[PDB]
């Protein structure tokens, strides 16, 4: 009288499992627009040192000689590499000198410059303000913006571990309607606060609820379903976020000004707590736990709704009982961590199970977060990415079949990778290939997600399926938090953050080969 009976009894796959799924995947869209919101509430416009001669208008007033705002602005900042006004420094004492053109202006100190200490402007033509317009994230302060992602990133990863805890020990839904709500009150909080510590802190908070609403929508979907439609709600999971990203690129063109966009992006999750009640429990945790009576009214309800009452009428607390007694025990926790690693043969497979997971994090969410070095317009990348997405996703499932399993692996890591490292190469003098390139990069790159999910099962014994796939996720949120201070090597030089992201993946590829 095992559970998969039961579900066969009341209706695997009828009417109920496709409400559920939308009423599911519908929240996983503004997850994605949360997650990847950093990336216009942060945006870095064009700026210049502030200057008297220019910005105030009293000083305005006593300009001798109507000169044009060039001439001044040539004579009030030094020029910088990009034949632009240099953006961290300015001149003291108005250098009038530099109008005549009988001198050769290259001869200029150190000294001869101050520092900006009041303030800067910023260009409005995009932007009407972000987070580095708000606090001046510039100059000595620029390393301030991967501190944040990488803030939210651990968020994310300690979320998961607490609500892993939590939604074991106290059911699904419960613990999902909860993360709802501390999603929607923590984002509505955070666009409101003054200081940036304060800013991360709620973004952090975010992170951690966002996390556990990913995780028990996940496990909540797969405990309800018959095993054979397993493998097709992970593929509309998966499409939920290729439609978020969609969905983050129309919002942020939508509304320019980040507090509204953190506002509206916010909103809706408290209209999911409110309707999250309606929600049934899973039953399979119900039998687990021991409380028969409320799992033979999900059971009950959930037949109804499929209009299979007649076979629902049979069901009495035994064979529940009988299910509860065939359900296998956890108690081995503490020893297959060990014996993954133990193993002389499960050593070396699960470590390069492990760096293909690393690798995911590592340079996705590196570049993903970056797109306004990739290109001129990030609103046009951002739908780009989550439309490349939905081909490739399902194409690569064919291969798997027809070309192989190890073969997969080794193509999912390297070609993503190999357009990356041509970005460099390419002069920037051919732009629509850079940017093409950067498009089909991150959009086949997240097709490794899927291939690698589907296949860490099958090659693990049944014994430790559950815990290899969970020392896999680890490695992909300890790796994701890594990606975003790489970007700090950059005052080296420009083409070292993405010399760094395709190295990587051409080894974890081609290391995947030895499986
Ligand atoms: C914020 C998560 C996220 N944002 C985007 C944006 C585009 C494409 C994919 N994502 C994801 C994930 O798929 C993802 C990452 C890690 Br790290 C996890 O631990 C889990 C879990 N559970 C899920």
């Amino acid at each position: 009288m095992a559970f998969p009976e039961l579900l066969d009894r009341v209706g695997g796959r009828g009417r109920f499992q496709l409400l559920q799924a939308v009423a599911l995947v519908t929240p996983i869209l503004w997850v994605t627009t949360q997650s990847m919101l950093e990336n216009f509430s942060a945006a870095v416009p064009h700026h210049r040192c502030w200057v008297p001669l220019l910005d105030n208008s009293t000083s305005q007033a006593s300009i001798p000689g109507d000169f044009g705002r060039d001439v001044l602005l040539a004579v009030s900042i030094p020029p910088g590499p990009d034949q632009r006004p240099h953006q961290c420094l300015r001149f003291r004492q108005p250098q009038w000198q530099l109008i005549e053109s009988n001198t050769t202006a290259t001869n200029w100190s150190d000294a001869d410059t101050e520092p900006c200490e009041d303030g800067w402007v910023y260009d409005h033509s995009t932007f009407r303000s972000t987070i580095v317009t708000t606090w001046d994230l510039v100059c000595d302060s620029q390393a301030l913006r991967p501190m944040a992602q990488s803030i939210f990133l651990a968020g994310i990863l300690v979320g998961a571990a607490v609500c892993g805890h939590a939604s074991d020990r106290f059911g699904r839904r419960r613990v999902l309607t909860w993360s709802y709500l501390l999603v929607s009150v923590s984002g509505t909080i955070a666009a409101l606060m003054p200081t940036f510590p304060l800013y991360c802190l709620f973004r952090f908070l975010v992170a951690s609820a966002v996390a556990g609403v990913m995780m028990n929508t996940a496990s909540l979907l797969m405990e309800w379903t018959s095993a054979q439609a397993g493998p097709l709600m992970m593929t509309l999971n998966a499409l939920g976020f290729s439609f978020g990203q969609v969905l983050t690129g129309s919002v942020a063109y939508g509304v320019r000004s980040w507090r509204m966009l953190q506002l509206a992006v916010s909103a809706p999750f408290f209209l999911f707590f409110v309707y999250s009640w309606w929600l049934p429990e899973s039953a399979r945790w119900l039998i687990t736990v021991g409380r028969l009576d409320q799992s033979l009214r999900e059971l009950q309800r959930v037949a109804a709704v499929n209009r299979r009452k007649a076979e629902a009428d049979t069901l009495t607390v035994e064979v529940l009982r009988s299910a509860m007694q065939e359900e296998p025990n956890g108690n081995q926790a503490g020893a297959r961590l060990g014996t993954l690693l133990h193993t002389p043969g499960l050593r070396l497979r699960t470590f390069i199970s492990m760096l293909c997971w690393f690798a995911f994090g590592f340079t996705f969410f590196g570049l993903a977060l970056d797109l306004q070095a990739l290109g001129s317009n990030i609103f046009l990348l951002q739908a780009l990415i989550g439309i490349v997405d939905l081909p490739v996703k399902m194409g690569s499932l064919l291969l798997l079949s027809r070309l192989g399993r190890r073969l997969c692996q080794a193509s999912s890591l390297v070609l993503p990778g190999l357009c990356i490292l041509a970005n460099i190469l390419v002069p920037r003098e051919m732009g629509i290939l850079r940017s093409s390139l950067a498009v089909l990069g991150l959009g086949s790159l997240g097709a490794a997600f899927t291939c690698v999910t589907i296949f860490s099962s099958e090659l693990f014994p049944t014994v430790i399926r559950m815990t290899a796939v969970g020392l896999g996720q680890v490695a992909a949120r300890g790796g994701a938090i890594l990606g975003p201070l790489v970007r700090l090597l950059g005052v080296y030089g420009s083409w070292l953050p993405l010399l760094v992201y395709g190295v990587v993946p051409v080894l974890s590829g081609l290391a995947a080969l030895l499986l």
